């Protein structure tokens, strides 16, 4: 049965790693946030049983997550028109969402943008989704090239989905602003699109409200929509897998009736979620001492990417760089595109022992004040 | 988009749930372990950080998984013809191994006893492949129709996979002898079925190693097979997600090249895998004092289902029943059917408030001591 099965398309890793996927702290570390191991000490002394949960999760999680999307008294909450399944991560909420449109829906194809995170084409592609591209960056002036993405989203058809990262795009992190995100919704709506929001890095761009102020201007104009969030980095929660699918229709009744086969999806992949990382999210979200504390270590998290960024543009200058950097402390969240071209990247890893994606992007939170100079040496050096 | 879409297909419940799908102890609870508890305390010590598993899990998960899935030992450990993925529970094994076959090979279809577990068919139909029952139940003689098996099982071609539930059949309790499971084993070599065990109840049928004889009868004769295990019910980690798929191929080679196709088909779905519950297992297994414990509580559920099989039947017979019942002694788990029709059942959950499935399968683990004498008064009053 196997003999024939083609093989599927860190290791290699003063040395620097910007390749890395994760936040790391001024040490380089990525500890278990002090908000996560207070819940986890307090899950370890009160659960009395392991019983399964529903197949949409923990409720108190799925009220926690919406009021985190929507804000709290939304409509979208009031009028019931929401319904959130817990899933392992946001990589699970995508699948989730991806198979309950293939099985339950007309879709058949969803636009990303290029560049977009890799797992996207093989997340929808495993559901049996097509998965088409549309233009997102302006190189020339490091910047969302908004022209185009309207112009590219013209050959979306009604009906099909159109993912958006909610905040701090991936890879680019370069994100519309709020004055974009609603002349995108308002197209959305005259197109038909079904939006689909990414949601993994809610709180590492400017915070949690405003980080969610583009979703929000989707929500206050389209009847139905999807989230598929993740508390992978917000949390510091990365292997537990916590995330949603929030689905979104008109009305209680269509979203109650939607949602069934969307639990059906859920139940024939991996029946029910995981509890350990969503009831400490869960713990933490609905306390406000450890939700006061969390948010602080979050704020922490995102103030300290911030100062890398700048800290970055200021040493690239003084180790002689020349180039116009600026545009870095602009951009949002972990990730930006450096600029550097494939073999500048190979030829930084092999010799500077600094690593990056071949794309050029890096992780700013790879970087501390102690690595911060040689690395900018290593960048100039390949200029 | 979502208006048209139709619905999919415990709350109803001296009252009694049988239709539990959990084990309960004596005082009718489902508790953490206390290995696992233990194992939690550990972790909430020594975890320095939640940086993401590999695709496929904690190592040492998947060694000792293998080692309690083929034996210390065996050649296909020696040999390196196995490899684990760590995955969300039993049920994402199954739907791994599933997407796996589906986009990997030439599978069209699964066969599965009639009856099983009936999340099965949603599965494998979730992945594209059609699932066709095969005979297991001589109802007559309480027993494994054996003949019925082995005629319906002609119909399979070669290269269908055959699904075969390791120990505990669900919701039978009963399972193949091992001269039946040899049997089977040398029937598979010849007709060229792939085997899926399904092994989701280790230690509940008679113990660790003789539970994972049947596979070990077919592990000896087979170049492929896939196991989908489960620790959902021997840990009491249901709601931790804690299961592994296990391909096995004709050598090293070949595995690796397949396994690297079953990590893409786990990427494309949850990405990688939720650590608590496993790490709480590998913690477990891997330590001498407390995978004594663990083996302990394991025996000590094991052995109370026994007593429970016992005492009903005995109950059955001093409330009046007058029918044998015998038949449930000799079945394994927590699972049998009672012989009684879904009228039967109707009646029993509402005139009595004795809760079991349709089909009359009862969990004996729901049964105690302080509730069998109303049980089998309510048994007795509808025969
Ligand atoms: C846009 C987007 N969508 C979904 C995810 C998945 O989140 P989790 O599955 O890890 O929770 C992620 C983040 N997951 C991720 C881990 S490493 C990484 C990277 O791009 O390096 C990304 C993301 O960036
Ligand atoms: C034969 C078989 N295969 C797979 C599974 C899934 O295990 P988990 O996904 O829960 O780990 C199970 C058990 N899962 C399960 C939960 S309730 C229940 C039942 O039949 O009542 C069954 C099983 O019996």
């Amino acid at each position: 049965m196997f003999e024939n099965i083609t093989a599927a398309p860190a290791d290699l890793f003063g040395k620097i790693n910007l390749g890395i996927g994760v936040y790391k702290d001024e040490t380089g570390k990525t500890p278990v946030l002090t908000s996560v191991k207070k819940a986890e000490q307090y899950l370890l002394e009160n659960e009395t049983t392991k019983n399964y949960l529903g197949i949409d999760g923990i409720p108190e999680f799925g009220r926690c997550t919406q009021e985190l999307l929507f804000g709290k008294g939304s409509a979208l909450i009031n009028d019931k028109r929401a319904r959130t399944a817990q899933t392992p991560g946001g990589t699970g909420a995508l699948r989730v969402a991806a198979d309950f449109l293939a099985k339950n829906t007309s879709v058949k194809r969803v636009w990303v943008s290029n560049p977009s995170w890799p797992n996207h084409k093989s997340v929808f592609n495993s559901a049996g989704l097509e998965v088409r591209e549309y233009a997102y960056y302006d190189a020339e002036n490091h910047t969302l090239d908004f022209d185009a993405l309207i112009n590219s989203l013209n050959e979306a058809q009604a009906g099909d989905v159109v993912l958006f990262h909610g905040c701090c795009h991936n890879p680019t992190g370069i994100d519309p602003t709020l004055e974009q995100w609603q002349t995108l919704a308002q197209l959305s709506v005259e197109k038909g699109w079904l939006p689909l929001f990414d949601f993994a890095y809610q709180g590492f761009a400017r915070g949690l409200e405003e980080d969610a102020e583009g979703l929000r201007a989707f929500a206050a104009m389209h009847k139905e929509l999807i989230v598929a969030s993740s508390y992978s980095k917000n949390f510091g929660l990365y292997n537990e897998r916590v995330g949603a699918c929030t689905l979104v229709a008109a009305d209680s009744e269509t979203v109650d009736r939607a949602f069934s086969q969307m639990k059906a999806a859920i139940r024939a992949n991996y029946s029910n979620p995981p509890a350990h990382g969503a009831s400490v999210v869960a713990t933490i979200l609905s306390n406000d001492a450890l939700r006061a504390i969390w948010e602080q270590e979050l704020t922490d998290m995102r103030q300290r990417i911030q100062r890398m960024r700048q800290l970055f543009v200021n040493t690239l200058q003084e180790k002689g760089a020349n180039r116009d950097f600026s545009f870095i402390i602009k951009q949002n969240g972990m990730f930006s595109f450096s600029g550097l071209t494939k073999e500048q990247v190979l030829r930084l890893r092999e010799e500077f022992g600094v690593y990056a994606v071949a794309s050029g992007r890096v992780n700013v939170a790879g970087m501390t004040p102690d690595n911060m100079a040689p690395l900018c040496e290593a960048i100039v050096a390949v200029l």
